[PDB]
């Protein structure tokens, strides 16, 4: 309902220019097509789709931001092409049987935390025509090892001496909370490992709960204090100009930053070591169970 | 209920060292006294009060953080002195008739936004002994003129061109929202003006809704784009070592930062000009009505 969410998303240039570049550089995907923008917000993606030659764009949003979108569409003289519908995409009546293309920015922290993927897959199954397309079409989640004894002390050991008083019992409440924040790439001590690969054409809501063994190729002898998670978004199907962006620490900052799982017990690793563990994501809000160096912890965000 | 609020408050050194210094440098205020900590959190102020020679400290908190406080008090071997009570200070039964000293950190953004002052004044009226003391005892709110055409363009004019599309109608929704953020002291273009003076010994919840004429002595010929608000906290009554801290832009950053009211229509001012306006605060959440250069706007936070 709040303009603040839409301001931060629109001011993320990696995000918004990626969608803009996909749409403007692949207009053959949109030309004379019926396009559904799931959770359209201000209507920015509906308007990209219209300028790329869409026959009809249906922007749907459940929130009061749609009333801003109605006015914005009119200011840009696209009400001829873009029809806006207020309500849950699961609930509303659409004035078409079927759509050629679905577009959405559905992605949460660590891809899946408080994500809309559920609503997009509903829209796909209800409304996507035989041989239609969904964008972005491919997503991955990666983990990477971190060494940052200073940031670990600042969040954990901090509680041992607070202006002369012991507050040690507070550490049990901090460890299980994933942190969202921009990591210094200098603190990465492994190659990343892919733990999940989603093609939005072939996935179901049940595929989004997963387990993966992983191996982190250690590149620096150090104390491992944390595992960081991020995701890569690809526009591929039928593209003459493929688009990708990363939310990883070695790439430009996005409003997603990185998701960080602090280790209760940091442990030493050696350059050339293959660090083996297991990660499981449950949908329930989202939880991440991490097994590493013969201990297991469950995190939430 | 969440550790995150308490972490940010405890890591604010201006805040926490101010309370620590008041209590440790004025132990004659606490010696053999019965002390009530309203909204005690982790119990940090209860423990300061105990080390300064308190006969009995009653820490009261409505939230689950009290269960952490019960353990923390035990880790520091002060359960002899500090009794912790779970519930609203308005509701709970205290094991005393009366208290000598009330201590609290009740202060919101711009002092009064989502502040606990209501609950402390209830505690004062119910439980403060004849000739008892409340700390901090004196608070002020100040306004100051700002020139920052770049930050104003980044929040307002931004909406006129969003990746080639007009979103101008969004400005009406942004202007009425106070911003909390740390100002560059280089962007201040007036002496501050005091608009409110609270002595917690002599105020009532009705005094917290106020109107004030103000005069801002302009120090730099410029465009005025915003009015900023902040507050100063004083520990005075019976102190051999008075303590004060500011949340103003010319002082060290606190977790309160500054509250900024963006002007819909920036206007030019001349060094030596006495800029006259009127501010009114209503309790309702909090609203701030501002009259300046012959236009009025109501803000919320
Ligand atoms: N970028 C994000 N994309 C996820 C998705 C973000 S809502 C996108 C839009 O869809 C709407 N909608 C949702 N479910 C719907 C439904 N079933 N049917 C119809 N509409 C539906 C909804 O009203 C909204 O307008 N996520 C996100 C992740 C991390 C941080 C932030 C963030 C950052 C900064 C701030 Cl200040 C606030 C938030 C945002
Ligand atoms: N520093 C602040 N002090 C105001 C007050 C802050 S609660 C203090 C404590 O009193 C409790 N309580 C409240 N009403 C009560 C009652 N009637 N009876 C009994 N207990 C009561 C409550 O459970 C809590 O534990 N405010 C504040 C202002 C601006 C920003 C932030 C902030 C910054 C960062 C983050 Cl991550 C989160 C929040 C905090």
């Amino acid at each position: 309902g709040h303009y603040g969410i839409h301001e931060e998303m629109l001011k993320d240039k990696i995000r918004t220019e990626s969608y803009r570049d996909f749409i403007y550089q692949n207009p053959h995907i949109f030309k004379d097509k019926v396009v559904l923008d799931v959770g359209c917000g201000t209507g920015i993606l509906s308007m990209f789709a219209a300028k790329a030659g869409a026959k009809k764009v249906l922007g749907v949003d459940q929130s009061e931001i749609l009333y801003q979108a109605m006015d914005i569409i009119r200011l840009n003289k696209l009400e001829d092409t873009i029809t806006l519908i207020k309500g849950k995409i699961e609930e509303v009546h659409l004035p078409v049987e079927k759509v050629d293309v679905i577009i959405s920015e559905w992605m949460g922290y660590f891809l899946l935390f408080e994500s809309m993927l559920d609503s997009v897959l509903y829209a796909k199954n209800k409304y996507l025509a035989k041989g239609g397309s969904v964008y972005p079409d491919i997503c991955t989640i990666s983990l990477v090892a971190v060494s940052d004894v200073n940031k670990h002390a600042d969040r954990i050991a901090f509680w041992d001496d607070v202006y002369g008083f012991k507050m040690s019992c507070m550490k049990k409440a901090v460890i299980p909370e994933a942190v969202v924040e921009v990591l210094d790439p200098k603190t990465l001590i492994s190659e990343p490992c892919g733990i999940k690969h989603i093609d939005c054409h072939t996935t179901s809501i049940s595929d989004l709960e997963f387990s993966s063994d992983f191996t982190l190729k250690i590149t620096r002898t150090s104390m491992c204090t944390a595992i960081a998670g991020y995701f890569d978004i690809y526009f591929e199907k039928n593209c003459h100009n493929r688009v990708v962006f990363s939310t990883g620490p070695q790439s430009t900052k996005t409003h997603w930053k990185q998701t960080v799982f602090l280790l209760e017990k940091p442990f030493s690793v050696k350059a050339g070591e293959a660090l083996k563990g297991k990660v499981t994501v449950h949908k329930n809000s989202l939880t991440v169970t991490l097994t590493l160096n013969n201990s297991t912890q469950t995190y939430g965000l």
